[PDB]
């Protein structure tokens, strides 16, 4: 029970959330009707609007919504345009960019202040429309520091994405996967009508308004319902920035639903955008009004950031379930830009995972979805280890929807949950302030980078996340992280010729420096596990071979621009050769490759890149094999025949490096010996879920690879290892047609292989550490 017969005078937006019978006066009162009486007629009140008008100057009506009174500046209630009305002001927008060296803050403040002003569905090509229709975000992002563009997560919806940018972690982890999802353990759905959605057991890891109080710096509020006005949001923050010392906040956020809500009904090219767009711009330039007004506005750090972007959609281009499937009663599908099924009934035995994927598989030939198990969606998307994630997804094409029956003039122009790496789904970053470095562009990143860097700028040691610390470094004059290498737990061993050919009995018939220097460009990767493992020195190439595993972790070889591919002779087809510096104990056999009828193998170096016939033997070396089923092996042989040379002809040479990944259990990390649940027939040689490669060369292209003396250049993927190529429709055909369209669709950052092997790349460049910390999470979109 609460007492609503309290009063709000002198409370209007308290931030010290009183608990019943005290009614509230804060933001959030009426989610659970507590206001007080009077809530809505002192703190909501709307008289003579939100602009001081020249009648208006020099008084006192506390009726009014905000002031034009002498003493306004004093009681820190004034309208933001009030100095420039009344005082002969200039506004903030009007006024030249100055470099902001150091923090100017009034005597108090012991760190300069954030301000997150986040934007739900802003496109990042919005910005190219400038100053013409966005004038104060056009100032904040020529002046300041900005990228072209974010990434979103994946799903691209609001809920996930303002999630991870207070966490930093991905959906998965966090616990926001969609904005609508079922959590079976709770047997409860989350919506964004409801009130499941208060409840603090769907929200995971933890937010920056709570990593900010657990460390002693005070949150101002992270929420703001629909019946605050936008004005009534930016005079909330500014009458905060205006309180005593020790109840002064340090951290804002603002919140503003549009361009999302007119991006879905007109589309985000739609005449109707400029509006709203401009709109955005007002509140913005309210905001650096009223910080001015404050002399906060060479104080405050400023983030206008989006959380997604919006893409044309209509009811014309929609899927129906019911055109593949016969019973579409029996599940229940989360339908639009994305698909996520179950049955309708939690565990139903008449539900046929097995049936339905196969009939929503290539059964028309411009199908606009593509239905995965969610371990096999690519792995750039993080998005399996949870319990909210259905086992069925559907990925679907941009500009299209997925809906269960035809039933569920368009009512709508626009939508967004696509693919992150679309290009209509990238939104907005721009940094503004005293922290921020003046006048710079910065490479595009992704939004679970940012609560690390939110962290730095107030101070704050960030919780555990999915962000690489010091990977936006470059953004920021001050603060910066200081990151450290992280310490290489096993050595490794360098065996030499131990062994004779007669020591084996496994079923199989047939200059050190100078391997380093050309083949390793970049050291050896780090081992961040205890294993035991061997360096292996070849001509062509270098590994470092597991002894658990009986195959290598990674092999790193270097193409030149001019190198030539070779066949692999007749008489060599089935050679595999014993390695004489490994014991037979620790060696693959091919026994059985043989009695695994589904199972057949190739090899990390590829024979057809040897640089001589004599060379060619240490690619057939049983230490460089690997089991792969033989759909696969039509998609490494393309790859290791066809596209290496591709690549290095067109980036001046290349250095790969190639190796498997376990991931069983779908959780983005490098699994244990228990979790691998496959291995080769009657042996303990494991089974990879996927095969990696990274492929790094010379930015300035003019140089070889191998003789590059600035940053570097890197694409990367991470490949399913399926026994079938039911992902490609076009699979059929030759390799030429569908393989690197494949390889395409699973790019991946550097730092996604680190996390699934245990490896650390890069550890002997002549570049930062800060920026091999960006290369890593490079992700190349082909977009
Ligand atoms: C992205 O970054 C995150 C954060 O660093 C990494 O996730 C972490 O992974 C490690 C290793 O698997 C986990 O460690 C284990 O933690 C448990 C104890 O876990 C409890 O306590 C921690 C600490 O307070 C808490 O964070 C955990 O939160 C999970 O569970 C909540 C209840 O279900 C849930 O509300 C919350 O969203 C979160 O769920 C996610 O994690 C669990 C696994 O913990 C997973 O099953 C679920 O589907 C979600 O993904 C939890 O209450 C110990 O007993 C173990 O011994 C071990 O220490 C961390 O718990 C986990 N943290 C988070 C926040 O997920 C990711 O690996 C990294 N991803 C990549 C790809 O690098
Ligand atoms: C979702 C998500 N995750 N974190 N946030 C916070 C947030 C974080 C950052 Cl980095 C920047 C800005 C914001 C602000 C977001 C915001 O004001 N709204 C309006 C209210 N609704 C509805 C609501 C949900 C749960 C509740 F308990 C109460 C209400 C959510 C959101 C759209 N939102
Ligand atoms: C509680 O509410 C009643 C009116 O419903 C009021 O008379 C009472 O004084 C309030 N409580 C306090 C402690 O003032
Ligand atoms: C799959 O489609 C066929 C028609 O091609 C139909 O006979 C069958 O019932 C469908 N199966 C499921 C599980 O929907
Ligand atoms: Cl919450
Ligand atoms: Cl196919
Ligand atoms: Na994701
Ligand atoms: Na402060
Ligand atoms: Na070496
Ligand atoms: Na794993
Ligand atoms: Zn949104
Ligand atoms: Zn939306």
């Amino acid at each position: 029970w609460t007492n609503t017969s309290g009063s709000c005078k002198g409370r209007c937006f308290e931030l010290q959330e009183v608990g019943p019978p005290d009614c509230r006066c804060d933001n959030l009162c009426k989610s659970y009707s507590s206001c007080c009486h009077d809530f809505d007629e002192l703190c909501l009140k709307t008289a003579r609007g939100w602009e001081c008008t020249k009648d208006r100057c020099g008084e006192r009506n506390e009726e009014n919504a905000c002031h034009c009174s002498e003493d306004c500046l004093s009681r820190g209630d004034c309208c933001t345009n009030y100095q420039v009305v009344c005082k002969g002001e200039s506004h903030w927008v009007d006024d030249d960019c100055e470099e902001i060296r150091v923090p100017e803050c009034p005597a108090g403040f012991v760190r300069p202040p954030l301000i997150i002003f986040s934007v739900d569905g802003f496109r990042a090509s919005y910005m190219k429309k400038g100053s013409k229709v966005m004038p104060n975000i056009e100032k904040l992002r020529s002046c300041g520091t900005h990228a072209p563009y974010m990434r979103p997560v994946y799903p691209t919806k609001t809920f996930p994405n303002l999630y991870t940018l207070a966490t930093g972690l991905y959906p998965e982890s966090h616990g926001i996967v969609g904005n609508s999802m079922y959590d079976p353990v709770f047997d409860a759905t989350f919506h964004l009508r409801g009130r499941e959605k208060f409840n603090h057991r769907w929200w995971g890891g933890q937010p920056l308004w709570i990593t900010a109080t657990k460390q002693g710096v005070r949150a101002g509020t992270f929420f703001w319902s629909v019946s605050i006005p936008h004005e009534r949001r930016i005079l909330t923050i500014l009458q905060w920035l205006s309180l005593p010392d020790n109840e002064r906040p340090s951290v804002y956020a603002f919140y503003s639903e549009q361009p999302d809500f007119s991006g879905h009904k007109y589309g985000p090219f739609g005449p109707e955008m400029t509006n709203p767009l401009r709109e955005i711009d007002k509140t913005v330039g309210q905001l650096m009004d009223g910080l001015k007004q404050l002399k906060l506005h060479r104080c405050v750090n400023v983030i206008f950031v989006g959380d997604h972007g919006m893409e044309d959609v209509t009811c014309d281009r929609t899927e129906f379930l019911s055109n593949y499937l016969t019973n579409v009663d029996d599940i229940t599908l989360v339908p639009g830009t994305l698909g996520r099924i179950r049955p309708k009934i939690p565990n139903n035995l008449k539900y046929d995972p097995k049936a339905i994927i196969a009939n929503l598989t290539c059964k028309k030939p411009d199908q606009h979805f593509k239905p995965y198990m969610k371990q096999h969606l690519p792995k750039r998307l993080h998005y399996a280890n949870n319990r909210r994630i259905e086992d069925l997804h559907l990925l679907v094409e941009r500009r299209w929807h997925v809906a269960r029956k035809p039933l569920d003039k368009c009512f709508f122009q626009g939508d967004h949950g696509f693919d992150n790496k679309v290009n209509s789904m990238q939104t907005v970053f721009v940094g503004y302030g005293p922290t921020f470095k003046y006048r710079t562009k910065v490479p595009p990143f992704e939004n679970i980078e940012l609560y690390n860097v939110m962290c730095d700028l107030l101070g704050l040691k960030p919780a555990p996340n999915n962000g690489t610390h010091g990977s936006l470094n470059h953004l920021l004059r001050t603060n910066t992280f200081r990151p450290t290498l992280p310490e290489e737990v096993s050595r490794p061993n360098y065996p030499g010729i131990m062994y004779l050919q007669s020591d084996f009995d496994l079923g199989c018939t047939c200059t050190k420096g100078s391997t380093e220097e050309r083949h390793l460009l970049y050291g050896r990767p780090a081992v961040l596990y205890r294993t035991s493992y061997d360096i292996l020195y070849h001509t062509d190439f270098e590994s470092g071979y597991s002894e658990i595993f009986l195959m290598p972790l990674w092999t790193s070889y270097t193409i030149s621009k001019q190198a030539e591919v070779s066949s692999i002779p007749e008489h060599l087809t089935n050679c595999v050769r014993p390695d004489v510096r490994v014991s037979p104990g620790f060696s693959q056999n091919c026994l059985a490759y043989k009695n695994d009828k589904q199972m057949s193998y190739g090899f990390l170096f590829p024979p057809y890149l040897s640089s001589s016939p004599e060379a060619k033997y240490d690619a057939f070396l049983v230490t460089n094999m690997v089991p792969m089923y033989p759909a696969f092996k039509r998609v490494w042989t393309y790859f290791q025949r066809v596209l290496v040379k591709k690549y290095a002809s067109e980036r001046n040479g290349v250095n790969v490096i190639s190796g498997p990944i376990f991931d069983y259990n779908y959780n983005g990390l490098r699994d244990i010996e228990d979790e691998i649940k496959q291995y080769v027939e009657g042996s303990s040689i494991p089974v990879p879920t996927h095969y990696y490669s990274i492929i790094t060369s010379c930015l300035d292209f003019t140089q070889p690879a191998d003789k590059c003396d600035g940053p570097l250049s890197v694409s990367s993927f991470i490949l399913p290892h399926r026994p079938d190529n039911d992902e490609s429709c076009n699979s059929s055909e030759d390799e030429s047609k569908w393989v690197e369209e494949l390889m395409k669709m699973h790019t991946a950052r550097v730092r996604d292989i680190e996390h699934l092997t245990g490896l650390d790349f890069y550890r002997k460049t002549s570049r930062s550490y800060s920026e091999i910390l960006t290369l890593k999470t490079y992700l190349h979109t082909y977009e």
